[PDB]
């Protein structure tokens, strides 16, 4: 009943006893595994609140002692009198760190203890959001010395609309169709780009136009917000030795800040809780720039490198991709913007796994997402067996607000 | 029915084939164990019955006289003997289905083109060896490799199993060294010591081909040396890094898995070696660059003048790419069949599309299908996959020692 977990590079073996605590059923059954699917599809609130409060108090070595029981009664009374409860500041903080710590697909969780939590739970109106989001971005960006941060907007309440950020991230590039359907800019954001335009935004022409924000106060159709350009830190992409690479005109932004995910703590739901860290270079260099449905630049870079693109066995794709990742790391470091390569990132994650084995008896890890999209087996996580499961508190995906 | 998305294209299918998943895998709704490497006549009858139904559907004779004849024949043979024998055509179909059903095999576009050698009359370890040598000779085909399987007698009550103790027909020895290191392939230290313990006179090279340890029923394993001219090998050189040849690296032409169990209609063939041809990343990335295998990555990178003192130079990625280039180039030079990971994953995408039409799905183990370098540069990365167990099947089995 305790999954045996082997590391095949070293031969070491552990048991994931933490998996025994998994709440939300995953997508897999004895009959079929659905682990590669990206998205795999009233007093229930007190059981989740009780569980979260007990978590909080064990983590401060204060289980079964005065303040713990007292806090147990106050949430009991709060839900009894109001049908919900409010998180203590320290709990909201602790829950944010735990949701991050529990994110199975996050390779950066060695950082999970260092998280700046901005409490925007007294927020009201999209204008207020924009200043919170702008405080977050400026704090997180910090002139390129990136700092992990989350801003927690008001929780979900019955019978009243949600706070929602319509953009999937706080910084996204536009995607413009043509007299031929095809896209100039980021093809991933064709939808939100067409929403921003349909809500008043004057579209640009370029391949790297920072989209405006669509911020949704409860029961209000959204409002457009132009992000201050001096607040959107971008990195022009150059290559250390390929002088023509800069002339390709590629850029990427500094701050990866996911703004479409729902933070769930102790049964409470925060559909607006944008979190940010810093990039792993393969996210930009491999996925964003080289995915065929993203900027799809692989062949252009290979033409410029004079690679033989006529045969797949020249591994021209592999070479061009590696140089793109080199350009990303070089450019971010030259711009003094925090970035981590997939080798450092995965080695730190192995350290995270070892810590968590000792601290909690295991670690929910989603192999397909932890292993980087290039050089998978050159990283140690490739050879590490992993167990994937849902712990609470958590970041969950949620439907598009339209 | 699971919904399955391709993210490169946007297309969506439903894996209705998974609903027929026979045996159960390791995952539950509580926890996914997809990443783990190694997760009674009545039930023999139902397995047999289902395989016979599969066979008669393949020959467009489902529900016919011959079909029921075979069902009744097998039921009465199981009643009288506890087991039954496959007809030759059923064995051929069952071996191909087992390949077709192998979720971690990216080469399955080829599944219909499989040469089946019926060695079920095999009598001894000496005859087993001859069959194996003929398999290797046929499959290698002077470098124009041909997919093949040799099926040795099935498990049956009252006699031990035929077993090949080697995990592949061609493996390089791994010698634990004077100072705890391994000379050769560290994956093969165990089988190497077994060969020595069974009378083999070791070498001391890094690429010494292992003898075969062949087990006839209720027999100790018997040592058989492969004639060197049967084992086609490829010296490894790089088209533009002339020092690469001086590494003295080699690999063999024929990937021939010999330790897996073939299961057809409830019958078990513990010895049924099968062989195809390599995908270059198995050699270039895993066998040569895994830290626990030949572990040549840093040595190559140092020779390439890469800056190995910092991970962000991507020296590892650069050196691995050139090792893979060297593998492809060397096998092409030698005129030994090889497929690179771009061509293999593109042909696997066609396999999934063919299988969606033919069967309504395809068991695929994403983490094994996605190559170990350049994952998201291949189309399979962006393909969601459903992993499940269909029979006939190749199964792992315990080592016989
Ligand atoms: C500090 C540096 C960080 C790095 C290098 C990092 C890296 C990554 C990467 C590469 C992914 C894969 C996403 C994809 O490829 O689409 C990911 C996912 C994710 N990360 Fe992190 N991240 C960091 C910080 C954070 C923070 C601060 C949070 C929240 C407080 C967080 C929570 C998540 C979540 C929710 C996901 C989605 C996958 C899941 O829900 O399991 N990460 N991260
Ligand atoms: C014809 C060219 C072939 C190619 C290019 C190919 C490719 C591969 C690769 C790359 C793997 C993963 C191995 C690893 O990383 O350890 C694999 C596994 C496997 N292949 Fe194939 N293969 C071929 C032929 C065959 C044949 C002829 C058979 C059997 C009749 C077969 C059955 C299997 C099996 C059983 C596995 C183990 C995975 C599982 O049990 O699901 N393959 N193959
Ligand atoms: C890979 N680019 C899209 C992306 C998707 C998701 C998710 N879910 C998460 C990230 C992300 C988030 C954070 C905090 C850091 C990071 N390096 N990536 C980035
Ligand atoms: C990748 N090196 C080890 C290896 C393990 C297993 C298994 N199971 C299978 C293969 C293999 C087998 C066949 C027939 C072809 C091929 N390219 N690889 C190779
Ligand atoms: C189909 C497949 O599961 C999907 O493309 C996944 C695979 N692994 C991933 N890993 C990361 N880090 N990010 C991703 O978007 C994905 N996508
Ligand atoms: C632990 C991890 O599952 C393991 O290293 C797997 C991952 N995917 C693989 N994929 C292939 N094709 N071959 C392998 O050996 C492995 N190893
Ligand atoms: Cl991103
Ligand atoms: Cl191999
Ligand atoms: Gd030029
Ligand atoms: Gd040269
Ligand atoms: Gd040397
Ligand atoms: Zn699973």
């Amino acid at each position: 009943k305790f999954p045996r977990v082997k590391n095949w590079e070293v031969g070491s073996i552990t048991y994931d006893t933490l998996s025994a605590q998994a709440q939300q059923d995953g997508p897999c059954t004895p009959r079929r595994c659905l682990g590669s699917l990206v998205f795999p599809r009233p007093e229930q609130l007190l059981s989740q609140a009780r569980d979260f409060i007990n978590q909080y108090y064990s983590s401060i070595k204060r289980s079964g002692s005065q303040a713990h029981e007292q806090r147990l009664q106050e949430v009991e009374a709060e839900v009894a009198a109001t049908g919900t409860y409010q998180l203590r500041e320290s709990e909201l903080v602790f829950g944010a760190k735990q949701a991050w710590r529990n994110a199975p697909r996050c390779v950066g969780r060695i950082q999970w203890g260092k998280l700046q939590v901005f409490d925007a739970r007294d927020c009201r109106s999209a204008q207020e959001m924009f200043t919170y989001i702008c405080n977050h971005i400026k704090y997180a960006t910090n002139r390129g010395n990136l700092r992990s941060a989350i801003t927690v907007f008001p929780q979900r309440c019955p019978g009243r609309g949600d706070f929602r950020i319509w953009n999937s991230q706080l910084v996204r590039y536009a995607g413009y169709r043509q007299q031929d359907g095809s896209v100039r800019g980021d093809p991933a954001n064709v939808e939100i780009t067409e929403l921003c335009i349909q809500h008043g935004w004057t579209p640009g022409n370029g391949r790297f136009d920072v989209l405006p924000l669509l911020l949704q106060a409860p029961d209000e159709p959204p409002e457009l917000f132009l992000l201050p350009p001096e607040l959107v830190l971008e990195v022009p992409l150059e290559h250390p030795t390929l002088e023509w690479f800069a002339a390709l005109g590629l850029r990427w932004y500094a701050l990866p800040a996911v703004s479409n995910m729902l933070l769930e703590i102790g049964g409470l739901e925060f559909p607006a809780a944008p979190f940010s860290g810093w990039y792993m270079s393969t996210e930009i260099g491999t996925r964003n720039l080289c995915d065929p449905h993203r900027y799809n630049i692989l062949e252009d870079v290979a033409v410029c490198m004079d690679l033989d693109t006529r045969t797949t066995s020249s591994l021209w794709k592999d070479k061009a991709a590696v140089e793109i990742n080199v350009a990303v790391l070089h450019s971010y470091q030259l711009a003094k913007v925090t970035i981590v390569d997939h080798h450092a990132a995965t080695a730190s994650f192995m350290k995270h796994l070892e810590n968590e084995q000792k601290a909690r008896g295991g670690c929910p890890a989603d192999w397909a997402w932890i292993v980087p999209p290039i050089s998978g087996s050159l990283t140690p996580v490739f050879h590490q067996e992993m167990v994937n499961y849902f712990l609470s508190p958590a970041f969950r995906y949620q439907p598009d607000p339209w």
